[PDB]
């Protein structure tokens, strides 16, 4: 079973998921010197006043909050998108310590954490089929950087104390996603993949320049969680991030001059 650690870690991957040494692998470093402005671009459509919240859930390798994606309720479209994307999940990745944690990087920085909002093409029906296509997934990175509280991130800080170890679960309803967003959609956007196995091919990433930051208490809360079952050896959930891969033949857009 994959994981983060020495024997089971990123480097290890590719033996069960070989796409992992694939042509379009995430996450990236973004040199921004290179990404180029692109005036064809549009205004990214974040559409999410019907949010409909489900469940908070340690899976053993994030926590994530799960959505309805039955009906239109949270979509984005819009930016380099063409059709229409609904939201199942947002989870985290984060560090041992504030250097690093981030799975993209700008210029070699790495920040303390990055938030994915994970939406699939309504073309496909399900998000099932949707990974087995180029433009399935459409997933929505932000950084995180330490210094100020972000308000809307505390009700999730506080019920982690109840998802501790793997498999743990909780009711999570009417979280809006909307105080989790910065200020600015200005972003860069590439053709990539999950960073997570099965490591499909299937994503347009679209990363937001701006970071949110959050207090040293917030993130502190998140290295409390526990890789690990409850009854198993604590192993604490930190680390949970994929270094940058090749960018290969790529080309990353920006949004903004
Ligand atoms: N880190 S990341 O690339 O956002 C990880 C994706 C986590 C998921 B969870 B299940 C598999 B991969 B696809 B489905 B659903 B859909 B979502 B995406
Ligand atoms: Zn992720």
């Amino acid at each position: 079973h994959w994981g983060y650690g020495k024997h089971n870690g990123p480097e290890h991957w590719h033996k069960d998921f070989p796409i992992a040494k694939g042509e379009r692998q995430s996450p990236v470093d973004i040199d921004t010197h290179t990404a180029k402005y692109d005036p064809s671009l549009k205004p990214l459509s974040v559409s999410y006043d019907q949010a409909t919240s489900l469940r908070i859930l340690n899976n053993g390798h994030s926590f994530q909050v799960t959505f309805d994606d039955s009906q239109d309720k949270a979509v984005l479209k819009g930016g380099p998108l063409d059709g229409t994307y609904r939201l199942l999940q947002f989870h985290f990745h984060w560090g041992s310590l504030d250097g690093q944690g981030s799975e993209h990087t700008v210029d070699k920085k790495k920040y303390a954490a990055e938030l994915h909002l994970v939406h699939w093409n309504t073309k496909y029906g399900d998000v099932g089929k949707a990974v087995q296509q180029p433009d399935g997934l459409a997933v929505l990175g932000i950084f995180l950087k330490v210094g100020s509280a972000k308000p809307g991130l505390q009700k999730v800080v506080d019920v982690l104390d109840s998802i501790k170890t793997e498999g743990k679960s909780a009711d999570f309803t009417n979280f809006d996603p909307r105080g989790l967003l910065p200020e600015s959609l200005d972003y860069w956007t590439y053709p990539g993949s999950l960073t997570t196995p099965p490591l499909a091919e299937c994503v347009t990433w679209i990363v937001l320049k701006e970071p949110i930051s959050v207090s040293s208490e917030q993130v502190l809360k998140f290295r409390k969680l526990n890789f690990n079952g409850e009854g198993e050896p604590e192993e604490l959930m930190v680390d949970n991030w994929r270094p940058a891969q090749p960018l290969k033949n790529r080309q990353i857009k920006a949004s903004f001059k």
